[PDB]
């Protein structure tokens, strides 16, 4: 079909009233003689007194100014009759709109804002967006907002681009550093209209961008002198501080130092940690140091952030070691030996080692100057009695020709105290150890155990042991040989199997009685005991856990 034309008011009508708005007439009016008059909401109904037409030249006026923020439209119908009643008059629906007219300002959503983006950030990242409202007619200049720039701190240099269309906040190609300016705190203005600058006051608001850290800065030593000092013999002790500074934000792990021992330290004298207060690099001794032995533990370190830095730096960073110097401070110490254990070899055979020669000494020298010290030596802890210690030279000499298969030899080896006292006041006492090693010889041959043992008439075997109290290979596995004395007596008594040191012998005529039976049981070697190795074996007839039969 076909729209209405309806009429347009101007909000906020300033006057004069009653306001002209149009004029509605009738054609069939030269037939009949009609009146005319006015009806919907905004005469009869919600609100009244709006507008009225005159009751014969159907013009409709108005009286009243109204809001378009609150009355868009407004649909009304016209019927205008004579004063007689007419019954079948159309009546057109006349409908008004208000037009509309910027009569409020733009304003924000907040009276502050906040955002914040990462230091080095691309060109043109969004920041974070501000907003506005306008009540007036959408779609309309009277809406079209403006946002704007007022000021800027630190006003310079420019690093922020504000659409001023959407609001959105973005970064420029200047490239933002916090190191520089850390925040950005910013007043805004918002326009309607053609988002013309005129010198009519708009309101405003606030917007504050925080700069997020990146780790972009390497650490440096500020440090004037790097050398340390620590005392000879001490632990636990601190060294130096490394004092460094970093351009990134403090406390984070961008900020916070990082140490690394690039060569010196692999013989685990040292430990560094960070002090996260003041970043100082706290080194510390770990190991006692002899003056005597080491003059000086110079080492070195690479600095760094716990944080790795950012790739816009990388291999821009070249590790440079850093070297620090330590000297250590000297100690009396008194008279010590140059080893604590000495290794001593000697022989269970005359040939080599004699009872009363001399194999060795323990001189005691003063740690500090190195010189054989005077002092007084003594024994201590020899079981057997195998050493004589001269009380002034420390010379040391045998007491006995030594035996290897002594109970005191263990692992081939023969362990002795010694102990030196200084002279002058005070009295330190320092012990030493010599291991007496001991050369085994053969001279020990294959013995019974018991030579001497009766069985029972049921027993099913024999077991015979031998001992070669020697350590190996002058033991080792045995040899056994049941030799024929008395004749025959080799068939009459057969070994069954055989270990390294025993064996089990069965005899197989089963006889009851006494039996001498001569083996030879030789060495590894082949080395034999002279003895005649002889096992005396009485068979008795055994009674259930009674043993022998005693008598009737
Ligand atoms: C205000 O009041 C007015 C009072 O009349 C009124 O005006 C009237 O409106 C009518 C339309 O609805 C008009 O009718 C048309 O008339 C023309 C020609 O009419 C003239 O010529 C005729 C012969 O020459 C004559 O007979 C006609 O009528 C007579 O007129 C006298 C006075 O002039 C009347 O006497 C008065 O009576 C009083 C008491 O009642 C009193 O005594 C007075 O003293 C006395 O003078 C008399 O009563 C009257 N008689 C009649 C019968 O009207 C007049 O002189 C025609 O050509 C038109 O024809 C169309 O309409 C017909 C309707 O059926 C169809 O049959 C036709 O075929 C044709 O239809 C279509 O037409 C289109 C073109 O328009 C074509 O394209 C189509 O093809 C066609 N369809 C087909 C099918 O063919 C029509 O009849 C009337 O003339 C007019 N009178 C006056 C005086 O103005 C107003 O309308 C009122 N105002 C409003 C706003 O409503
Ligand atoms: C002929 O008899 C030989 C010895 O005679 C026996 O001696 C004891 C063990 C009793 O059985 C007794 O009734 C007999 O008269 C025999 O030689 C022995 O054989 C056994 C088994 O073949 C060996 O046992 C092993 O012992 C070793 C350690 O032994 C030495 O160390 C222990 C301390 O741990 C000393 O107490 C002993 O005196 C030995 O000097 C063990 O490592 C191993 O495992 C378990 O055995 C022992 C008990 O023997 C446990 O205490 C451990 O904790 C383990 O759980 C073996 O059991 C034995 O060494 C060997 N020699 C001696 C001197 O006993 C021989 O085998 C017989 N003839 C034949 C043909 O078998
Ligand atoms: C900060 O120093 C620590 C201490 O050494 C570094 O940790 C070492 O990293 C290397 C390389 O992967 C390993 O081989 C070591 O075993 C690590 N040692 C320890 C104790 O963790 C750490 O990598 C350093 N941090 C930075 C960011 O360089
Ligand atoms: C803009 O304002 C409207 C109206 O309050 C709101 O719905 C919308 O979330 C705002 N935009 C932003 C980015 O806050
Ligand atoms: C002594 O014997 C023990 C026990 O088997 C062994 O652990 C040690 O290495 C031996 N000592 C030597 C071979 O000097
Ligand atoms: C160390 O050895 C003994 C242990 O008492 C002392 O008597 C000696 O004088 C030295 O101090
Ligand atoms: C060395 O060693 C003994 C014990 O082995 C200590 O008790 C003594 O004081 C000496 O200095
Ligand atoms: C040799 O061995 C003893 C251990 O029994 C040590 O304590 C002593 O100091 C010496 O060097
Ligand atoms: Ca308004
Ligand atoms: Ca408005
Ligand atoms: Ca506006
Ligand atoms: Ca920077
Ligand atoms: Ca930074
Ligand atoms: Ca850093
Ligand atoms: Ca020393
Ligand atoms: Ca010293
Ligand atoms: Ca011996
Ligand atoms: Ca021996
Ligand atoms: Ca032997
Ligand atoms: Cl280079
Ligand atoms: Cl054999």
């Amino acid at each position: 079909r076909w729209a209405p034309i309806p009429c347009s008011m101007l909000e906020n009508s300033l006057g004069p009233f009653p306001l002209f708005l149009q004029q509605v007439q009738s054609d069939t009016a030269q037939n009949y003689t009609i009146y005319y008059s006015i009806r919907g909401p905004g005469v009869d109904q919600e609100p009244r007194n709006l507008f009225y037409v005159e009751r014969d030249t159907g013009n409709l006026y108005c009286t009243r100014p109204v809001d378009r923020e609150q009355y868009e439209s407004f649909e009304i119908i016209a019927f205008a009759t004579t004063p007689d009643g007419y019954t079948p008059e159309l009546p057109l629906p006349l409908i008004i709109k208000i037009e509309d007219i910027n009569d409020n300002e733009p304003v924000f959503t907040q009276d502050v804002f906040v955002g914040s983006v990462e230091e080095l950030s691309a060109a043109h990242t969004l920041v974070m967006k501000i907003n506005a409202t306008d009540a007036d007619e959408p779609n309309t200049l009277n809406s079209k907002i403006s946002y704007r720039i007022v000021s800027l701190e630190p006003a310079y240099p420019p690093v922020f681009y504000l659409n001023k269309d959407t609001g959105e906040i973005y970064t420029t190609s200047v490239t933002l550093d916090r190191e520089e300016h850390s925040s950005y705190t910013l007043t805004v203005e918002a326009r309607d209209g053609n988002g013309e600058v005129t010198d009519k006051p708009v309101k405003q608001a606030q917007v504050q961008i925080r700069i997020l850290d990146v780790n972009d800065n390497i650490p440096v030593v500020e440090n004037k002198v790097l050398e340390g000092m620590v005392e000879e013999n001490q632990v636990n002790v601190e060294v130096t501080r490394i004092k460094v500074f970093d351009a990134d934000e403090i406390g984070s792990d961008n900020w916070l130092a990082n140490f690394t021992f690039a060569s010196g330290n692999e013989g685990g004298y040292f430990h560094i940690e960070t002090d996260a207060q003041t970043n100082e690099g706290i080194v510390t001794l770990i190991k006692e140091v002899d003056y005597e032995e080491m003059k000086n533990l110079d080492f070195s370190v690479i600095v760094a952030n716990k944080a790795a830095f950012h790739k816009s730096i990388r291999s821009k960073y070249k590790p440079t070691p850093i070297p620090i110097k330590v000297k250590v401070k000297n100690v009396k110490e008194g008279i010590h030996f140059k080893s604590s254990v000495i290794s001593i070899y000697v022989s269970e055979s005359m040939d080599r080692s004699s009872k009363g020669q001399i194999i060795g000494n323990f001189q005691a020298f003063d740690e500090d100057t190195g010189l054989p010290a005077h002092a007084r030596y003594v024994k201590l802890e020899d079981r057997d009695n195998w050493i004589s210690v001269d009380s002034v030279t420390s010379e040391i000499k045998l007491a006995k020709l030594p035996d290897f298969e002594s109970r005191y030899v263990q692992n081939g080896t023969y362990t002795v105290k010694i102990v030196a006292i200084s002279e002058d006041y005070p009295r330190k006492t320092i012990t030493g150890t010599v291991l007496i090693n001991v050369e085994d010889i053969n001279d020990n041959c294959p013995t019974l155990i018991e030579p001497v043992q009766t069985i029972c008439h049921d027993a099913e075997y024999v077991n015979v042991t031998a001992e070669d109290l020697d350590g190996h290979p002058n033991s080792g596995p045995f040899s056994f040989s049941v030799i024929d004395k008395p004749p025959g007596m080799a068939e009459k008594w057969k070994i069954a199997r055989q270990e390294s040191t025993s064996v089990l012998l069965q005899q197989s005529e089963k006889k009851l009685g006494r039996s001498e039976i001569q083996f030879l049981i030789s060495d590894n070697q082949g080395f034999s005991c002279p003895e005649k190795q002889v096992l005396t074996l009485t068979v008795c007839e055994c009674l259930h856990g009674s043993g022998c039969r005693e008598a009737h």
